[PDB]
């Protein structure tokens, strides 16, 4: 019961505090909410850059669509999963829920993943690249990472060493990502305004970092070994929590950041 996940583990076990149960679902609340803002912001500014870059907005609006319903039933996956017991005053996992289920988070990253890689390619102009090379590469490379998280994702509780050793394989695709990303961004400075290569230089250290953040929490129950600290709700917590700054900042910061970038790059722009 408390087998598929470390979240259910721990419910099914030690329960958890109304701390960490009211925490954590105000954490995920938080977060579609965002996704519901940032559609809208999107929507409504598409038309403050011009209509070569407008794809880009276009798929943040998509992201925003596919990560509020997504997170928004990850939201209520939490909730109705555990229950208050009473005589012990925890929530526990509740046999009649449906029980905490990392599907829908790990759909949202397989939808998109691809889109993120992609829309920045009809923002920032390429040099020495081929756009349909540079695009074949961030979606098989994003495909695999998130499918082989998916494979480890499922022997966390039963067994942590294939749980770590497809995180690592998953590792091997995103530093690949890390390293096309990298290319993209120093390419798409040559030529352009000094203020578009400042833009371009926050979007490749919010995109470092904020990436970066996805193995940190997937890890995030373990950083303190076997019997340490995070090796409880609190990992539940950092982890869920650190899942949500991530998203928050990898899509609707990054897209911002990306529109604001099209705004520099604008035709009265030009001398
Ligand atoms: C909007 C959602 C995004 C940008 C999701 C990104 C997810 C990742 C970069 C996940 C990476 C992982 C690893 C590199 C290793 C461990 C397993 C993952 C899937 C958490
Ligand atoms: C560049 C200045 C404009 C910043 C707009 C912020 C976008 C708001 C999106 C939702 C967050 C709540």
């Amino acid at each position: 019961l408390g087998n598929a996940n470390f979240e259910n583990f721990i419910g099914a076990t030690e329960g958890f505090s109304e701390i960490a149960y009211q925490f954590t679902s105000h954490i995920l609340t938080l977060g579609y909410a965002v996704m519901l803002a940032g559609l809208l912001y999107f929507i409504l500014t598409i038309k403050n850059v011009d209509k070569k870059f407008q794809m880009s907005n276009i798929l943040s609006a998509v992201v925003m669509v596919s990560a509020f319903l997504l997170l928004y039933a990850q939201a209520q996956n939490w909730t109705s999963s555990f229950t208050f017991n009473e005589e012990v005053g925890r929530y526990f996992l509740d046999p009649s829920g449906d029980l905490f289920n990392n599907g829908y988070r790990y759909l949202n990253w397989l939808i998109d993943v691809p889109m993120l890689l992609f829309q920045i390619l009809f923002v920032v102009s390429l040099t020495t690249s081929k756009f349909s090379s540079v695009r074949n590469q961030f979606w098989f490379s994003g495909a695999m990472m998130i499918i082989t998280g998916y494979i480890g994702q499922f022997y966390e509780v039963s067994n942590l060493t294939a749980f770590l050793v497809w995180g690592a394989i998953s590792s091997a695709f995103f530093f690949h990502i890390l390293w096309v990303m990298k290319k993209v961004i120093n390419e798409g400075k040559e030529g352009i305004s000094p203020a578009g290569q400042k833009i371009l230089s926050n979007i490749w250290i919010l995109f470092l970092i904020s990436w970066t953040l996805y193995p940190g929490a997937y890890l995030m129950p373990y950083l303190t070994g076997v019997d340490g600290f995070l090796y409880s709700e609190d990992g539940v917590m950092a982890r869920q929590l650190v899942y949500t700054i991530a998203d928050v900042s990898s899509k609707v910061i990054y897209g911002v950041l990306l529109g604001n970038l099209a705004i520099t790059l604008s035709k009265n722009k030009e001398l």
